[PDB]
């Protein structure tokens, strides 16, 4: 039975790039008999990226049984309710990521890579390189393409020195010009206009379960949070509707300005005062500025961890 | 500030071994403070490796915090329950380990390089070559004894063919004979008549919490096992008072026969049906003989991992 690639729910460009990149690079390098999969459909900003590289989107999954598969390697995750519905069911062989490990367990030894690094895509690649495997065009395209979605063009504070070091050389090895293809490719994911409020809470976001509740936090690109703001009264409203659906005890809706680099937070539940805590803000209308953030995993999760278990 | 490096309580050659290596690498690569710690004594096997290669054990510490530290890279290891009292209280940097994976969770992102081998030694040494970072003869000696250690010789069915590779290699460094040091070493372990019945469960025991209970499963090297059952009774006293001072759910302990490569399984607590049905058994008089069982994380864990959860 083939070994299952693929990343998180709610897949980003990292997440894309570095399960299809990595089921290759397993392929060529370990002998592995992988297949990179997906378990939901591109959203704008990776659209972007595999027309212009011309790699069709992972095929979409729901379940690893279904499939046939037997052992599974995660990539740009490993919280179990982030990953396919029947995770508990399938082996873990391995997992290639960059976020906090939590609500994930093995019966067995694995194989795991995790650096704190700007995506997933980078330890990929760097993978590439200590392995000798040749990158093709169409491969760097997508990893440079994981790397600049998560770093925002190396600017976020997660970008590390390593990421810089690599940029350039997977936008030689892609063909393409790197600031060039990088603000063209960033702006795609920024059109929140064409979205529905109900698709725009859903389009990034990922569920954390916090001393045993379960936070929704999502997250949207744009360039004028004014304009977002605009919307208000529909987003809360699809928010509220998401809450019922699901059972959140709190739902995080980061609103991201990736030219200034700050988010605006629009949060709705029951937990509000621990959300103001981790932020060190109040909260107005259900809203707040959040200065500075743009990465979810550095200035979002710790702050909201920390947070709702003191 | 300062870096603590160790392995798990109790810890065993290649807790000590990969803990004293990697705290060199990390210092050598990139320039970080480590010092490498143990939170305890090394045991008889041990101190034979350490004074055979000139090393110091390394210092004894209680709290991490108590040593001015914020942050730690954990070697062997990654369960909460078996690493420093207050690892809930500081930052887990990094993880090197060679074990399944459960109750260990983080806030932040960090760097993890877990791999299904032999040993944690195994991996720290390959870790130095793709590093470019040469290794001393000590340095080596304790890193073959942490695999020697781990693998039996390299005949435990965790060897892995990467650790056949590397042995020769570490045994040069070392300047030692492979057979020859690693039955002298793997002998000085065995000594089991002159330690007290309390001392002897305790010399390499770790805690796994199965479905919110707590089992302590310990094992110890012997020639024969038939003289260790001799002292049974005091063995089960001390058993039961291991129980009672630290709230076990069950108590098991491997008495393995190192030269034929088979354990005798003795195991006391309130779910003896959920071990007989991991071994497929039947306890008579608390114990039952299990044929090549020399693994406790190939073939102990994950049995008694699948049947507290069945
Ligand atoms: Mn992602
Ligand atoms: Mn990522
Ligand atoms: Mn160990
Ligand atoms: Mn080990």
């Amino acid at each position: 039975s083939k070994i299952l690639v693929f990343g998180h729910q709610n897949p980003d460009s990292d997440a894309i790039g570095s399960s299809y990149a990595f089921a290759y690079l397993a392929r060529e390098a370990y002998g592995l008999d992988t297949e990179a999969v997906a378990l939901g459909e591109p959203n704008e900003e990776t659209a972007f990226v595999l027309d212009y590289f011309g790699v069709a989107a992972p095929r979409v999954i729901t379940s690893a049984k279904a499939e046939g598969a037997e052992q599974v390697i995660l990539t740009d995750h490993n919280e179990f309710q982030q990953s396919v519905a029947d995770i508990a069911e399938v082996e873990v062989y391995g997992v290639v990521d960059h976020h906090r490990v939590a609500n994930f367990e093995t019966a067995n030894p694995l194989y795991m890579r995790l650096e704190p690094v700007g995506s997933a895509s980078s330890i990929v690649y760097r993978m590439f390189k200590e392995h000798s495997v040749a990158v093709s065009k169409e491969i760097a395209g997508l990893m440079l393409s994981g790397l600049i979605s998560d770093t925002l063009l190396l600017k976020s504070p997660t970008t590390h020195p390593t990421d810089k070091a690599i940029a350039p050389e997977l936008a030689e090895l892609a063909g393409v010009n790197l600031e060039e293809y990088g603000l063209a490719m960033l702006k795609a994911g920024t059109n929140l206009a064409s979205k529905s409020a109900e698709e725009l809470i859903d389009i990034d976001a990922k569920t954390f379960e916090l001393n045993g509740n379960n936070v929704r936090v999502a997250q949207v690109n744009t360039v004028d949070i004014a304009e977002v703001l605009e919307r208000q009264a529909e987003i809360e409203a699809a928010i509220e509707k998401a809450i019922a659906d699901n059972g959140y005890s709190d739902f995080v809706l980061m609103i991201t300005d990736i030219i200034n680099s700050n988010s605006e937070i629009l949060a709705i539940g029951s937990n509000m005062d621990k959300v103001e805590a981790a932020f060190n803000f109040v909260l107005e209308n259900n809203h707040a500025f959040l200065a500075g953030a743009v990465s979810r995993k550095k200035q979002v999760v710790p702050q909201l961890t920390e947070s709702f278990n003191a």
